[PDB]
């Protein structure tokens, strides 16, 4: 049994996939955070853009098993298009991604990959594995295809994170207020360590889901 | 000897690179389109968003010899930091470019790019080819990295494109007065086939060089 935010069919806005045409798929729910606002300040990861609570977004509910879900998934897909790609996010997707419904993706021709906070063990059967560290929250995922960190968040440790074992290390501007100014401090990061390079979040810019 | 118009240290706004720390060696002279406004009516690539006449930008100048340029590429890298890229573009690079500066920016630790329209052979050697055909120009370059195709445009037999040896296909919208319609109608041409994904000038939504 899964429970759904949201299914849409857009592109995905951020990491190295930027620009490639994926279905999100948005797990209800999230372990460093209730997604209430009276909760925020107290919140584990405290800057979080997204709403991840309830089923009651677009194509959103609960699904009775794995099938039910690919279903959806798969029906979002432009009919006799390859390529197929689904995103898994949330809210932190692993708390309920588990390998049947990685297996039932895979049998559907999808790759799979996932958008993770790092503080949960993944599935390594997942085919692009993205870990967003949060400074606050325990660190558990080491390695993975993209390190995609937010700045700036305070107790970060921010050279060290290139020590670990990801093809990309990107950093993203924290989006809120002070979007301009720490995408100036991300700009001047990656030109002043080029080991990393910058995460846009496009679809923001593109006005799209 | 190498005419360059000007060399500077940014993040690669386009393509599969996007985000990633480059310096930019923008070579003199094109074949498709002399520089000149009132030649560009009647040229075979009319939409270029490029000042490529001259050797008067920054750190442009007559280059003695691949040392000399390569010396000064080099000059504009962060000191002590590897992951040196360049990214090779004009103008029209091919005209220009040869083994010996490929052989020697290799020596230097860089890894080299290109963004050419496709009409010139290139070297095999360059580590990561950008093609980005003109409809009515010869495409020679047939295989390579990625097939970075702006659209639309007109006589443009975009999926054929598709069938080509590239790693990588993407459109990018065309800028001009139309930028926001061109962005939209990328959008959905990838949403439609999946293949394509979307190529933004992220340096134009950054401001930056
Ligand atoms: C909403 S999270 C969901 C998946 C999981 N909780 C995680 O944090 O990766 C998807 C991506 O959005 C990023 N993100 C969240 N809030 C953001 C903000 N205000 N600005 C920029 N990126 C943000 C997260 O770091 C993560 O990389
Ligand atoms: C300036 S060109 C120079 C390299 C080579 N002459 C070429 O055309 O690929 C670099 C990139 O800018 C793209 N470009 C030029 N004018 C553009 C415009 N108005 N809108 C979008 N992309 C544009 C080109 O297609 C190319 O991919
Ligand atoms: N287009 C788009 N790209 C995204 N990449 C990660 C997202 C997320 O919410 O996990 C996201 C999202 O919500 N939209
Ligand atoms: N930041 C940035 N990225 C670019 N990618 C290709 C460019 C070009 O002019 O070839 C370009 C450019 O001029 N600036
Ligand atoms: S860990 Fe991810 S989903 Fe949870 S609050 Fe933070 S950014 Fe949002
Ligand atoms: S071929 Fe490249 S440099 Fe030449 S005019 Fe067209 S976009 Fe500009
Ligand atoms: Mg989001
Ligand atoms: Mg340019
Ligand atoms: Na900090």
């Amino acid at each position: 049994t899964y429970a759904v935010k949201e299914i849409f069919y857009t592109l995905q806005g951020e990491g190295a996939n930027a620009g490639r045409p994926a279905v999100f798929c948005r797990f209800a729910g999230c372990n460093l955070w209730s997604g209430r606002e009276e909760d925020r300040a107290q919140a584990v990861c405290r800057f979080c853009d997204t709403d991840f609570v309830g089923t009651d977004g677009e194509n959103g509910g609960k699904f009775k098993d794995a099938d039910a879900l690919v279903a959806t998934i798969a029906g979002l897909w432009p009919a006799g298009e390859a390529h197929r790609f689904v995103v898994c996010t949330g809210g932190e997707p692993m708390l309920q991604l588990d390998q049947p419904l990685v297996d039932a993706l895979h049998a559907a021709g999808f790759g799979i990959a996932i958008e993770t906070n790092g503080s949960l063990p993944v599935l390594e059967s997942i085919d692009w594995i993205c870990v967003s560290p949060k400074a606050d929250a325990p660190l558990v995922v080491t390695k993975g295809n993209e390190l995609k960190v937010v700045i700036p968040q305070d107790n970060q440790r921010l050279a060290d994170y290139a020590k670990l074992d990801f093809e990309y290390f990107l950093v993203q501007p924290m989006d809120g207020p002070s979007r301009d100014l720490n995408t100036k401090l991300a700009i001047d990061w990656c030109k002043r360590h080029p080991q990393w390079r910058l995460s846009m979040q496009t679809h923001k810019y593109l006005n799209i889901p």
